[PDB]
């Protein structure tokens, strides 16, 4: 109290010592991603290209900015992972999670900034999809939020844990299921099959966050998650509906909102709480 | 001065977004580390047993011993890549290397977790093993001096990168002989083979020390990199020759001696130095 009443943060003599496997529910979870490593080399991009160029320029605009807010959105998750998840739970098990997420983010920067050099090729264009924090307001409001909490010093494990959840699982939700869209329209293969292994990788990242929450004693409060839950949002259909709005790419901007809260909803029920919004998924290919 | 002149460390606001790549060189290390990514699950180990319980007692004593030695300096290279290595560093090429070396070493943990748990079937002989840095003398000087290197706030990045690739590159360098030479008596496939996959990873780990040293504007000076690697260097001659001696395989404990100084030449060859000792290589195996 008011950690070393916490299993997953007190103090682990054998946080380094790998074996014997005591929490063998997260351990599995690592097991998971160590088994579905994949590398940015491993995507087929040679046919993406044609389609690319026969998009309409603002469908263009909204692929571009789609990835330049994941490439950059990454980096936030990436350091908070480095700088305080993987410092601060010390249970092996986690740690070993943790430190492979950290490598699959990089790998997922990878993939993003390839698909951005792949499709972009004036290198002014590049710099500007590349500092996407500095760049682009579009993104300003999520990155805000999601910095906020690495920077907390006040708010616990288990409210961070929960914003980042809401970051991996409710921020990247509208833009995923954009990609599945374009998927749904047969367009451009690489990028299609490469949102199926990253939001694969995000899916698991977010279940981990649940496990780890569910793991612990101290649990902020219902209330504290809903608030947190509807907070992110807001934020995403603000982001789908006015900063870059889903309809430059034929999307439903109405039921674009929707799919939100029903993700929202999943997350919660996860988490172990009630629904918040009670809609339905509006979207047969998610 | 005295960090924010070293490119390596100082200030970089870009150190979470990934592209463009500027130091290449780094970057090839970190492709050629994920490149040769491997998990334990690929090692059949099936085929030792007969092999291991037809070797004397003392040779598996050895090998035992050897393993938990392995497993146990996996966690510390580990703890100085999580606590400092990976925090110092704040260029993106280099914390990507760090991050994927960090994934590695839990698999090097986990694979030497279960080559013991494969041999050694008794619970209690198994955690005595698991908890080597608290239960066997012969691990302790090499621990310690590594843990030092951890715990010291006074030392350089110049100097503990170089403390850490004795580490990885000396401590290392007479075990990896030790399994390399059950090979060469055509016994245990399932180690021997474990043991080319992390003595090769372990040699790049080396190689990328190398390489971050000599990025560094402000190096050590020739002699004090001497004095800390002639001292690895006796460390571990004392643990091949006296604490656990490779005689119990087999081997010659002074052809082992001049085969430890032969490595630590190579290191500091490779770090830009002169030759220490001035010796051959005494294993046509290695
Ligand atoms: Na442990
Ligand atoms: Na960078």
């Amino acid at each position: 109290m008011g950690v070393e009443d916490e299993p997953l943060l007190r103090e682990n003599p054998r946080r380094f010592v790998i074996f014997p496997i005591e929490y063998h529910d997260i351990w599995q979870m690592y097991k998971k991603a160590e088994a579905s490593f994949w590398t940015a080399e491993e995507v087929d991009l040679s046919k993406d290209i044609q389609h690319w160029e026969s998009l309409k320029p603002e469908e263009r605009y909204f692929i571009s900015h789609v990835l330049a807010f994941f490439a950059a959105s990454d980096g936030i998750v990436n350091e908070n992972l480095v700088e305080r998840f993987s410092q601060e739970v010390q249970i092996t098990e986690a740690r070993c999670f943790y430190g492979f997420q950290i490598a699959m983010e990089n790998i997922h920067s990878e993939m993003y900034s390839l698909l951005i050099d792949t499709y972009i090729k004036d290198p002014k264009e590049r710099e500007f999809l590349f500092n996407a924090i500095e760049t682009m307001p579009c993104v300003k409001k999520k990155a805000d939020w999601a910095l906020r909490w690495i920077g907390d010093k006040e708010a616990t494990y288990g409210e961070r844990v929960v914003a980042f959840a809401a970051v991996e699982g409710i921020f990247f939700s509208g833009s995923f299921a954009s990609i599945f869209w374009l998927k749904k329209r047969g367009l451009m293969p690489g990028l299609t099959f490469s949102n199926e292994l990253i939001s694969r990788d995000e899916g698991l990242h977010c279940d981990f966050a649940c496990l780890m929450f569910k793991h612990l004693v101290h649990k902020p409060s219902e209330e504290r998650v809903r608030e947190i839950i509807i907070n992110a949002v807001r934020i995403e259909q603000e982001f789908l509906t006015e900063a870059l709005p889903v309809k430059l790419i034929g999307m439903n901007c109405t039921l674009m909102k929707q799919y939100i809260e029903f993700v929202a909803d999943r997350l919660m029920l996860e988490l172990g709480f009630s629904k918040v919004f009670r809609v339905e998924n509006p979207f047969d290919f998610m």
